[PDB]
């Protein structure tokens, strides 16, 4: 093993982002010149709010993904006061970011980006881990402008929190229990939010955002590509046992095999260069 580091191997520059118990600040390792985003988290106030498995399951979940699609957790060590966990430094920012700016994305966009997607949800399905909480701002993009996933600590690893409003699954609503086709509607609900610009249920407080999702009360815009359309309507269903994708309607392939993703190659995306937005 190198040794550990510790903060006086860093020369750390701006904040990156600000959440409830922690705080991503790009640094510079002075050794090497390579920038890490670390993410630094006080551990009076985990512990104040009881957020040590939140914590624990971050680090324990990252460093089990080795996956391009993935933030990669390089290295962690702490303090007196604070943990420090290393992370890939996703330098184009937020998914959300690129919504914003361009409006919404043209079809070859949509396809490209739902393709990196719904491939990087099989390699974590498949070690059995559910996110929980995936959304267009923990869906970062690299230099190359490929997918990075982030924000682990609320996933469940397969042998309590429901996420945010808008991509929540109506079983968390009906019976607080998640699966991996929850990760699923979540991807419904982006794939629409890329066509639309908007995701699909939205108001004006948490609750009646709720009370849309269990209703199943949304609607496609006119222009929506039919494709795309269909293929959000066999994600975003009731039954989490009908989701494409889902185990019991037989698993990944499926769901590669749906009409809208008929020219993708699946195998070798991170290779592929991608489309410019817009
Ligand atoms: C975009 C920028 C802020 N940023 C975040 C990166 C992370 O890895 C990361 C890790 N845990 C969660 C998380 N996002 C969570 C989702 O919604 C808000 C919440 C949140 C929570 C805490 C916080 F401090 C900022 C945002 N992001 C990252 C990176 N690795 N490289 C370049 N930039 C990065």
């Amino acid at each position: 093993q190198p040794r550990k580091k510790r903060p006086e191997d860093f020369k750390f520059g701006k904040i990156l982002g600000e959440g409830s118990f922690s705080t991503v600040v790009l640094a510079r390792e002075l050794a090497t010149s390579r920038e890490y985003a670390i993410k630094i988290l006080e551990k009076r106030h985990i512990i104040k709010e009881n957020k040590v498995p939140y914590v624990t399951r971050e680090r324990d979940v990252m460093s089990r993904l080795d996956h391009p699609f993935f933030v990669k957790l390089y290295f962690t060590f702490q303090d007196d006061e604070k943990l420090y966990f290393g992370l890939s430094y996703a330098k184009n920012g937020e998914l959300l970011k690129y919504i914003r700016k361009i409006g919404s994305f043209d079809e070859t966009c949509t396809r490209f980006y739902t393709a990196e997607i719904v491939s990087a949800l099989e390699y974590l399905h498949g070690k059995g881990i559910i996110h929980r909480d995936l959304k267009p701002e923990n869906i970062l993009l690299n230099e190359d402008m490929h997918i990075q996933i982030t924000d682990f600590g609320t996933a469940k690893v397969l042998s309590s929190f429901v996420g945010t409003a808008q991509y929540v699954s109506p079983e968390l609503l009906t019976e607080k229990s998640a699966c991996k086709s929850s990760d699923l509607w979540a991807l419904g609900c982006i794939i629409y939010q890329l066509v639309a610009g908007l995701p699909p249920f939205r108001a004006g407080n948490e609750y009646l955002i709720f009370q849309k999702i269990i209703k199943l009360e949304y609607d496609f815009p006119e222009k929506f590509f039919p494709k795309a359309r269909d293929l959000v309507e066999k994600l975003l269903v009731l039954d989490a046992t009908k989701r494409l994708g889902c185990e019991e309607m037989e698993g990944y392939g499926p769901l590669k095999a749906h009409p809208f993703f008929e020219s993708v190659t699946w195998e070798n995306l991170h290779q592929q260069t991608p489309p410019k937005l817009t």
